[PDB]
C-alpha cells in the first residue's frame, strides 16, 4: 500500500467507526440490559408465592422451602417490591407488584456497559403475571428496554 491509500483507508474507516461505535455500544448495552427480564422472569413463581399470604414480598423459610426477594446476576439484581392490590382482579389492572431491576449491582459490578450502570428499570406486574415496564420508575434508556416490555 501506498501513504496516500493508507491515509484514504484510515479516513473512511474512522468515519464508519463514527457512527458504527455508537451503535456498537448501544447493542452492547441492550444485549446485558435483556439479563434484567430474565432475572424478572425468573422471580415469577417466588411472587406467585408470596401473594398466597397477602404480600408482594416475602422472607425466605427453611423449612417450607420458599425464597426471599432478590436475584442477582451478571449484569443486575432484581428485587420483589411493591403493595399488593387485593381489589385487582382482571387480567389488565396492576397487582400492584413489581421488580426493580438495578443494573450495575450484579456480580459484574460496575464493570459492564457504562450506558446501563446505576440505571434502573422497574417492571409493574399485571394479574395475568405479565410484565409492563414502569415509567418513571425506570432510568434505564427506552433505547435498551427489551421490547416484550414495552407493549
Amino acid at each position: 500500500f501506498t501513504l496516500i491509500e493508507l491515509m484514504i483507508v484510515v479516513a473512511i474507516i474512522g468515519i464508519l467507526a463514527a457512527f458504527a461505535i455508537p451503535a456498537y455500544n448501544d447493542y452492547i448495552a441492550r444485549s446485558q440490559a435483556a439479563e434484567g427480564l430474565t432475572l424478572a422472569d425468573g422471580l415469577k413463581v417466588r411472587i406467585s408465592d408470596h401473594l398466597e399470604s397477602g404480600e408482594c414480598k416475602g422472607d425466605a423459610n427453611p423449612a417450607s422451602g420458599s425464597l426471599g426477594n432478590d436475584d442477582k446476576g451478571k449484569y443486575a439484581l432484581a428485587t420483589i417490591d411493591g403493595d399488593y392490590n387485593k381489589d385487582a382482579k382482571t387480567a389488565d389492572e396492576k397487582n400492584g407488584c413489581k421488580v426493580v431491576i438495578t443494573y450495575g449491582q450484579g456480580t459484574a459490578g460496575e464493570k459492564i456497559s457504562k450506558l446501563i450502570v446505576g440505571k434502573k428499570l422497574v417492571l409493574d406486574q399485571f394479574v395475568n403475571g405479565s410484565y409492563k415496564y414502569n415509567e418513571g420508575e425506570t432510568d434505564l434508556e427506552l433505547k435498551f428496554i427489551p421490547n416484550a416490555v414495552k407493549n
